[PDB]
């Protein structure tokens, strides 16, 4: 499985020496910023069919609010690691095999991270210590690109179903899996990846035939348009679009599909279902909807959790018919903490039928073709996706 | 420029010893399956500023229409070559650096291709001669795959601006152009490539940091859903919906952006605008109507083609917002063909308006960030992309 062990600075070389599966392989360093928060550290495998992952940080605090405090951290490690270690660190960093930063904010090129809105200072890949970050070997990831890194880190370690189970198989993962369990790989294709929580990330782990390895893409998905429909769903739309504009905002302007997916939508969803076209003012909060609907008493928070779930899908009807991906991975804290939801095979049942009502799954089947899978267990998996991002460099 | 000559099989060889410039440097195996042909042929880069791309094809016709046989057109290459070259053409084969097949179908990781329309068979890379494929080194590409890889090569053969002209400058470029000037390279990003026409196809090059080098990915954009609307846009998009009805749809299912972009709802906008929102039927054909708006001498077709672009950039509002691209490329021999609607300012900055409208503009100016081009030239793009393709090969 994946062991994470979170440690003082002052403990790293103790840590490093301590177990000696350090001591042998690549090392992958990872680092992911978010909050106040930037934990730094290594990760590396270790060769089964059950990989078992490992993970070491520090958590640094990000005391100014500023992205350029990742530099400071960097050289806190490294210092730390000439000084603890009896090589000055020699023997780690040189079998360094990559490096990674996954950052909140929007990425440029893997190398620049622009600004953030709640700190400081632009990420520059380029002004990052050689020994931590090779080069010609290390990025910075989007949040969501870092997760999907770590979606094919857990497959590639043998061990996707430890944290990801089946919603339903697609036609052709027979035809594709070379043998392989639905559910026990992503397998040879693509994955588009969702994840729903305070805004609904998106990225697609791209399958490159030639060089038989991967490549992750940053999406923005969740900031695609709704799509068109009529009568009561259509309504709903309109709702959520005014409700948006409440910018030359209009509520003529399709809301993003996101709006339909996220916190601020299940609390939307809420009121919609109680009166709604009435007060836009939701009052419950997504938690407490959420922790209604798992109860099963208030009718109006099942009924929001279910359209939230339906137009999930509906948003990756749209992603499933522009990728045709072999996989469709739904992740997050939030898909994780709603698997209530998912348990109940009527539910399963009645997204399916949601999926299937795109254009294209109607006339050419093209939808069903896709295995979908789910979160199911907590995992830090921006901090694997660094190892990911490594393990696929050619 | 581009140098692209079509020859006979017979010719070959003293084709390639008659002029010196294909004895020394990689050669790029190319091939092109379009309708009733099958282009197969070799090409190459030279040195200069401005590149000099070279492309020599043999034109097979497809007369078993059936894909298996290129297998046979492949040995009649190879086997003039040996019978042909000094040395059984064992000096010039040594030099091919990769190949590579566009198809007008659906490809399977770079490997498989799948049923065509009106080709029996299935296209496998596995069974092509490795002397023309090189193990590791070769891919089908779909279609748009192979055209925006072409894109890529005349971009960094130096050349783009003799084929392309910028519709309107994004507010990004400057920022990630290294001083070069919109237009005259795709640069340093994401390319989001669109090809209207019988339908509309559609690949992004996606630009990776790391390695300094691009990949393009093969898309279905063409096929999302149109987004949701209000008002005398929502009455197209449900007049069209019914249409498309005429697989189970409805005038409730939203149509596929392609459906009100392409030559068909071209057709249905001339009888939309003429009859009015009953319409159920085509009336002219796209050339007529297109050749009528051209002239300006009806009205309804003048406002057929304005909704026609005007949906096709919706649908790039769509693909500009979840990509975020450097640039999007507007090509293909009905862009080229219609020039004349992109040649007056007024509609450019109609079109340009009809972006922004975006939820993801109005809010944040996410989609004016990028630079937009269009064809303005014909050429070989899907034989030059088999070329660009190579060129990209780690």
């Amino acid at each position: 499985m994946v062991q994470t062990k979170e440690i003082a600075l002052e403990q790293l070389a103790l840590t490093l020496t301590g177990d000696a599966s350090w001591s042998s392989g690549p090392i992958y360093v990872v680092c992911d910023v978010g909050g106040t928060s930037a934990r730094v550290g290594f990760s590396q495998a270790s060769q089964h069919d059950r990989s078992g992952l490992h993970i070491i940080y520090v958590r640094f605090k990000v005391t100014k609010s500023d992205i350029r405090q990742l530099l400071e951290f960097f050289d806190e490690v490294l210092q730390h690691l000439k000084k603890n270690l009896p090589d000055h660190g020699a023997s780690f960093l040189r079998r360094v095999a990559s490096g990674a930063v996954s950052v909140p904010g929007p990425v440029t090129n893997g190398q620049l991270a622009g600004p953030f809105n709640n700190l400081k200072g632009i990420a520059r890949l380029v002004d990052y210590p050689v020994e931590l970050f090779p080069k010609g070997r290390s990025a910075l990831l989007n949040d969501l690109e870092a997760g999907a890194y770590g979606v094919l880190a857990l497959s590639n370690a043998g061990i996707l179903s430890d944290y990801f189970k089946v919603m339903w198989k697609g036609t052709q993962w027979d035809a594709l899996s070379e043998g392989k369990p639905a559910g026990s790989t992503i397998g040879r294709g693509r994955c588009m990846v969702v994840a729903p929580g305070t805004g609904v990330g998106s990225s697609l782990i791209h399958y490159v035939g030639v060089s038989d390895s991967y490549i992750v893409l940053a999406l923005e998905c969740g900031s695609l348009s709704m799509s068109w429909c009529a009568n009561e769903d259509s309504k709903y739309v309109q709702a959520l679009a005014g409700y948006m504009a409440s910018k030359g905002l209009d509520s003529t302007v399709a809301p993003i599909w996101e709006a339909a997916s996220n916190g601020a939508g299940l609390e939307f969803n809420y009121a919609y279902a109680k009166e709604g076209q009435k007060a836009s003012a939701p009052l419950k909060s997504a938690p407490e909807v959420a922790k209604l609907a798992k109860s099963g008493s208030d009718t109006a928070a099942i009924a929001a959790v279910d359209r939230l779930y339906k137009n999930l899908i509906g948003l990756t009807a749209e992603t499933t018919m522009q990728f045709l991906p072999l996989t469709c991975v739904l992740m997050g804290d939030n898909v994780v903490a709603n698997s209530f939801y998912f348990e109940k095979p009527e539910n399963v049942k009645r997204l399916q039928a949601r999926l299937h009502e795109h254009a294209m799954e109607r006339q050419f089947k093209f939808l069903s073709r896709t295995t979908f899978l789910r979160q199911v267990s907590s995992v830090n998996i921006n901090l694997l996706g660094c190892l990911g991002f490594g393990s696929q460099l050619s």
